[PDB]
């Protein structure tokens, strides 16, 4: 998890983000719910980083991801709203699970933004808004 | 996890509802996705059972819980439209966790309908559609 979560801020800051906080820690409505949070230009972001290891179904993975996703999204506008989320998948990853016609309508339905980076070389691919 | 699956069919079957299918099983779109089918009167519903342990935090149960619902949700659409889906919730968690403002808020965002049970006299208490 440190790995992949070093390789994404490796990413970011390839690409001339500043990394601002890690952990982005959010506390709203009775809840206190490692997010990161980055800036270029004064446009902000938090990313949610997810591996989608094969030690788990991708699915398994993808429900957690998912609700995570929905509910830091939920948090965010009420406490910073101009913070986009995104969630950060392995370019792997975005061409095999993410390209199955369920999971590609389910992102989509839900305005899920993704950050797909390329492990190995540890780059931002595609912005996908 | 199976105490409290055998908790909501008693639940459901003493209000009347007849279990179809347990486990009911999705397919769809290149995924393969324990939820109950039941139905009463021609009313199809499918029932994501959760018991909100102490063992890990709500918020963390809640994550996971709110990803299925999402995703077996958009998955039904599209394989048993007439079958409409909820997240059964245990009272105690419905009288706490719920009514903390950011899960009740999400909740509602999200259109999650909900089937509150008793777990100790197994009961549906409410129906939250
Ligand atoms: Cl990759
Ligand atoms: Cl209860």
């Amino acid at each position: 998890r440190d790995v992949f979560h070093e390789v994404v801020k490796t990413a970011l800051k390839k690409d001339g983000w500043q990394i601002t906080d890690d952990p982005l820690t959010i506390s709203v409505g009775g809840v206190n719910l490692k997010l990161i949070a980055a800036e270029r230009q004064g446009q902000k972001i938090a990313v949610e980083v997810k591996s989608f290891l094969k030690q788990s179904s991708a699915i398994s993975e993808f429900h957690t991801a998912l609700g995570q996703f929905i509910n830091y999204r939920g948090a965010l506008r009420k406490v910073e709203p101009d913070r986009v989320l995104y969630l950060a998948v392995p370019l792997t990853t975005y061409k095999t699970f993410f390209q199955l016609d369920f999971p590609k309508e389910i992102i989509i339905e839900n305005q899920v933004k993704m950050l797909v980076y390329d492990v190995e070389q540890e780059v931002i691919f595609q912005w996908i808004n």
